[PDB]
């Protein structure tokens, strides 16, 4: 209602400041960082890379990130707490399930998954005492049966705690409509929900219609735009063919439609990525050397020069995330 | 050959004693026990159940078990160390990959996987310093391209270290001939390989030809039987429709063919199982209350009653596992 849980404990809403609402310290798999830290050079090297990256974002104005790495993205909340303390950047951790659930998760009922998401919000993650402040879910296509169980569990956990739900939309086909239908069938308010990766489409009438229904629209992959990398087969299905300015103009378009309050922006960046081909992190870092500072260093000035006023940009990067993250029923 | 790695440190061959070569403390998924221990009631409840069960096996003569839980079966070597020490039963831990590799494993090359298995054998598991003493691999059907990479990396790791390889197939499946092809193409000696779950069929021709090639034959699911549970589809799918006596008669058949030295016997038991339907452990515990003591309490007397000499049975339960586990380049 007024305090948000972070990996260093509770903070008040006013302390969050400029908040990147969809980021990762490391995109990995459950148990992997512990079992094979040398994949990333070392745990130390990954930690140090993340502390520099977060200090760079901080110098560019960022005060909070939301790490939307779930259990099955290899979330290590102890790593997050360490790099949060060393960078002096708040990190909100997530519960939920992404697209790589192991069997022990895939074979669970909606009731069982609700208890798991609830334990991570109400009690803590693992034995750390660190509580999730957001629930992350993911869909592909028209939403599979298991993904629908996960969305319903996420809705039920949200209804019991007030923490919001944020999604990974992996579809070339108005992928939020089915997510909205499932959330609404559960009695969840759209204002507790961010439909993420909404910048992957140019379908403005679709985005506007979700915003008018009260959903938050995550324009959160703005720098995933590889202009010149058609020699790499795997760099096209993880970056793209539309320019970053094209994606950023969706922000202006929704503002002009009257829905600035429904917009959340971010980079979807990370400092390590083992859940993809080897050396992918080198390709990503060469295409976007700004990392998580891309939003404040590139996108905010781009929008300013297009005529968006300062107060509107503050509304999007400070006010909207605060309203979204503060637990509410 | 050499001393054997256990979760309490190196032991000599002579200390292994009566060894069960395919067992589990808990069948789960990477990260799962630490993220959701109350799935098993609690971590402490699971540890206490394991210690009670191991102590009953110990009373019945068992001195060593080989826990062939891999990374992706949720191996928690600190759990293994706790219950080994409290039950005072040696436990050999495993590296390798089973049938639920996350993205961070299944997008790796054969060289990368070789390095991961080597790390777990030569350096230690996670940050524990506990080294694996066996490499566990698993296949479905034909052997998939990824599974074939896993088998080649396991062979290379075995060649570099002398530690043996042991395998899983699905219910009623064979698969040994397809696995042996790959292992021999890498130059691995059959004397370093156990073709596990070989009690899943009654194809004696298949079993005897692998044994004649020097493979170890794992007759290691002896108590698994859903006979009398025909209305429970999940129990039947898991435990199968063959009696424990049918499975045990394969031990006698291979002895009768002259292959006593190729035989390894076990229960493939566990004290928790989250990588299957909920409450399955209740079904399994009612089928086989003896747990891991099933082999010494029931199968050994069964085979004695069939006329097999005590010395042959001692060779199978003590000498064969010692020859198999002792690292041999
Ligand atoms: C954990 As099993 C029943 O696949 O050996
Ligand atoms: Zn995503
Ligand atoms: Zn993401
Ligand atoms: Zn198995
Ligand atoms: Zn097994």
């Amino acid at each position: 209602g007024d305090r948000i849980n972070t990996v260093r404990g509770p903070i008040t809403i006013s302390e969050a400041g400029f908040t990147l609402t969809h980021e990762h310290i490391c995109g990995s798999s459950a148990g992997f960082l512990r079992a094979w830290p040398e994949f990333f050079g070392s745990r130390k090297a990954l930690a140090e890379k993340a502390v520099r990256g977060l200090r760079r974002a901080r110098a560019a104005g960022v005060r909070t990130i939301v790490d939307v790495s779930t259990f099955d993205l290899g979330r290590d909340v102890s790593l997050l707490a360490e790099v949060s303390r060393a960078a002096d950047v708040h990190i909100v951790a997530a519960t939920g399930l992404w697209l790589d659930p192991p069997l022990s998760m895939r074979l669970r009922s909606v009731e069982e998954l609700t208890q798991f998401f609830l334990r991570e919000i109400q009690y803590g993650i693992e034995d750390t005492g660190i509580r999730a402040g957001i629930i992350k879910v993911a869909i592909t296509g028209k939403v599979t049966p298991f993904q629908e169980l996960v969305l319903r569990a996420a809705a039920r956990a949200s209804l019991a705690t007030g923490v919001p739900v944020t999604t990974h939309t992996a579809a070339s086909q108005r992928g939020g409509e089915q997510q909205a239908a499932i959330f609404e069938s559960e009695g969840l308010s759209p204002s507790r929900v961010c439909i993420g990766h909404s910048d992957e489409t140019d379908d403005l009438s679709y985005l506007t219609a979700l915003a008018a229904r009260g959903y938050l629209i995550g324009l959160d992959r703005i720098p995933h735009s590889a202009i010149g990398l058609e020699d790499n087969a795997s760099a096209t299905a993880l970056l793209g063919s539309r320019s970053w300015q094209t994606r950023a103009l969706l922000i202006k378009a929704l503002i002009d439609q009257g829905y600035m309050k429904q917009i959340l922006v971010s980079n979807d960046w990370l400092f390590g990525l083992s859940s993809y081909v080897t050396n992918i992190m080198d390709v990503m870092d060469s295409v976007n050397p700004d990392g998580m500072a891309f939003i404040p260093l590139r996108v905010i000035p781009f929008l300013r020069e297009k005529g968006i006023p300062q107060e509107t940009l503050a509304g999007i990067t400070v006010t909207n995330p605060a309203r979204f993250l503060s637990p509410t029923l």
